[PDB]
């Protein structure tokens, strides 16, 4: 079963932890990857239900199981805060335009 389902993409807790760790490291290093400069601030314009405090940062989570290293980020993201606490997993899949919805 999937710990997180983003559209048709299935991720387990371990997939998320590995992605998050990568993202947080670049964050603490003040480094970025990709044309869209990830990890980058996540504003929470959607108003989700995060039980962890802001600020938030988003980082791609890939269905191939690889850690994002640039190129297309796909539709799914891991959202973490300053304390490396997981806020949630979200996706553009099933959301209009560039909005996001939560992974279930
Ligand atoms: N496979 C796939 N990819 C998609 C889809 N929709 C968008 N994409 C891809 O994902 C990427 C777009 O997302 P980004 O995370 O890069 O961009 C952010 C957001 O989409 C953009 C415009 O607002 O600024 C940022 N951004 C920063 N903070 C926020 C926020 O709180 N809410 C939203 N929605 N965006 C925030 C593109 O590279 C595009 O190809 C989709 O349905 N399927
Ligand atoms: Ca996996």
């Amino acid at each position: 079963a999937c710990d997180y389902t983003c559209g048709s993409n299935c991720y387990s807790s371990s997939d998320v932890s590995t992605a998050q760790a990568a993202g947080y490291k670049l964050h603490e290093d003040g480094e970025t990857v990709g044309s869209n400069s990830y990890p980058h601030k996540y504003n929470n314009y959607e108003g989700f239900d995060f039980s962890v405090s802001s600020p938030y940062y988003e980082w791609p989570i890939l269905s191939s199981g690889d850690v994002y290293s640039g190129g297309s980020p796909g539709a799914d993201r891991v959202v973490f805060n300053e304390n490396n606490q997981l806020a949630g997993v979200i996706t553009h899949t099933g959301a209009s335009g560039n909005n996001f919805v939560e992974c279930t």
